[PDB]
């Protein structure tokens, strides 16, 4: 079966770490983070790694139960609430993956709604809250591997125990000094000096001249000064094409070409790597300066000895 | 010529076209009186987009554009005047041949989301930003997106910004109770009451007798009060997506498809896939489907509009 790509432009695609439109392709060369996202993790074969799922409505959503308020040194009003699988089965710890599909893949304060549907009934219909709520990654309480996580609200009393709650991710709450904002370090998604495991591997480029092409999104903040950013190494989309494919890779690196379907022309050419992210050869940082409608298109398979042309 | 397909999606990798929410159940309503005439999640067979729809899952029922005006509501709660965008920032052209910006909300209802500002100018060099929670009235005289301007009230009183970015992200309803005016079926007046929606998708029925349309079901969330509210799509967002890309000729009126249990290939039901985007099956009861978890719509074949379906 024959590789391919999806046709979409850069305005058709979507971030498959937070659900945002694509803004901007994007590179950093002298990044000194391990790159090993978990979602928007697929091979060129269409196996999906690390916390990938399908959904767009999955990316750092929860589904769940509040089970408590509770304590926190921090500002705010905490609550506990079990995670389930995002389908509402049961989570099994033993499952060889890092934590729940759709789980958040990097430290900061997510910024969401959670929302509550009552199971009991009165015209034999529940009762609903809905609240602003923040999830810090990087605390203790995240605990999604163990079943379990901490999520903080401005509320005081409005949320109800033992109720089904969903978590509808908006944004950040902040990128101050103290929100731990960081795209690239994973959280500990069994809680404070354990190990991760069943990670999608890091990405690198091996070539020389080569580095990281992004899938950039601007992420909204609650408050504050800045201007966030999200980079994923293959928009959702892809994603959900690799998946439904699942076409053998021929070698492990494909040639792709970025072409503008109006003029009809190759801006500039990429490696799609097996593992399933993007090199190019430039020798910058920032946004890739070009038209929205311009997309990628697979060429051929090629291998790490060949030599792209720089950008 | 390209042979037509559907996307190998189980109901529990599928969303909404509506709003942006998981699939939850299949669901049918034989009885329902009202016309069904949405305008996001249309898509013919042969992959042209129509009403709203567009391609992303995040432009579902959502907005860009600036805020222009502070308004004060005479009870409770501070409304704020918005210029829209298209979704992509370009300036929304009222003469394009679309009922309103692409994405723009299709029923009637009092949509409850987050209105998120990134400022445009900075003596630190960062931007400043706020949200805050917004609901949008689709019913309100003011909803006139196809005018290039809507209105949201937040419970916020003044942290929102004239004259800078702001976006709307939908969450759920901020009420289903009867001054709230959720009806799924009911277009908003997308250039205030008195004016003639244009550019519409057109409405969908079965045209057999004995059959009704399938719906794919998603509950959506609430901000407060009692109900559990559902947005029926034609078809989920994954459909029109695929259909767009494929751009397969249809070589009749109607696709049969089959659900099919893959543990057991064996198939469930059969349905029409009509040419429009929409699905009927030839059942005569209201309620979800009670189907595995692990089934999928596969096409079978093109046929005739004078099929008979298996009843369900
Ligand atoms: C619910 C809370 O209401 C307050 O007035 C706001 O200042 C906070 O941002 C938060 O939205
Ligand atoms: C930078 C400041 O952050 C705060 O949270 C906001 O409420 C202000 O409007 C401002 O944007
Ligand atoms: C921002 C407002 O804060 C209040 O305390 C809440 O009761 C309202 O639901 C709303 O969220
Ligand atoms: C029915 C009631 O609606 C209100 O909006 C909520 O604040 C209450 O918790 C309760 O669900």
């Amino acid at each position: 079966k024959p590789f391919t790509l999806p046709i979409l432009t850069l305005g058709e695609l979507t971030n498959s770490r937070f659900p945002l439109p694509i803004d901007v392709l994007y590179t950093n060369p002298n990044e000194s983070a391990i790159v090993q996202c978990q979602n928007g993790r697929c091979t060129l074969d269409g196996e999906l790694q690390g916390t990938t799922q399908l959904l767009p409505t999955g990316i750092c959503a929860f589904r769940g139960k509040v089970t408590q308020q509770v304590q926190d040194e921090h500002r705010g009003t905490h609550w506990n609430m079990t995670v389930t699988n995002l389908n509402g089965t049961p989570f099994d710890p033993t499952e060889d993956v890092p934590a729940p599909l759709g789980t958040p893949d990097f430290s900061g304060q997510i910024y969401g709604v959670i929302s509550q549907r009552n199971t009991n009934t009165v015209g034999n219909l529940p009762a609903n809250r809905a609240h602003e709520a923040v999830i810090a990654t990087y605390s203790p309480k995240f605990t999604p591997k163990l079943g379990n996580i901490q999520f903080s609200t401005w509320e005081t009393q409005d949320v109800s125990s033992g109720q089904p709650t969903k978590f509808t991710p908006v944004g950040l709450a902040s990128v101050d000094a103290n929100s731990h904002f960081d795209q690239w370090t994973l959280p500990s998604y069994s809680g404070a000096l354990t190990l991760n495991m069943n990670l999608a591997p890091s990405v690198a480029p091996v070539f020389p001249g080569e580095c990281l092409l992004f899938f950039r999104s601007f992420i909204p903040l609650k408050g504050g000064y800045g201007n966030p950013a999200i980079d994923c190494l293959m928009p959702q989309e892809w994603v959900q094409h690799l998946y439904q494919e699942s076409a053998p890779s021929l070698s492990d690196v494909a040639l792709v070409r970025y072409v503008n379907p109006e003029t009809g022309r190759t801006l500039f050419e990429a490696k799609l790597h097996r593992n399933g992210f993007l090199t190019v050869a430039r020798n910058s940082a920032g946004p890739v300066v070009a038209p929205t409608n311009g997309y990628f298109r697979f060429d051929s398979w090629v291998n790490q000895f060949y030599t792209l042309a720089p950008m």
